[PDB]
């Protein structure tokens, strides 16, 4: 047994499933994309696409 806990906050979960949903809140809202080839990060899946082709 134990406690499925955030660790980042360490102070919150609604449940184990609650924590699972809550765990992703620290990735943040996805208004960006990470590069397939070199993993550089750009403010959209558009700026990333421009970066991708002229790599
Ligand atoms: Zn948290
Ligand atoms: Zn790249």
């Amino acid at each position: 047994m134990g406690s499925h806990k955030c660790n980042v906050c360490s102070r919150t979960f609604f449940s184990e499933n609650g924590l699972r949903e809550h765990l992703q809140t620290h990735r943040g809202p996805a208004k960006h994309y990470m590069c397939p080839i070199c993993g550089e990060r750009f403010p959209s899946l558009l700026t990333l696409t421009e970066h991708k082709v002229t790599h």
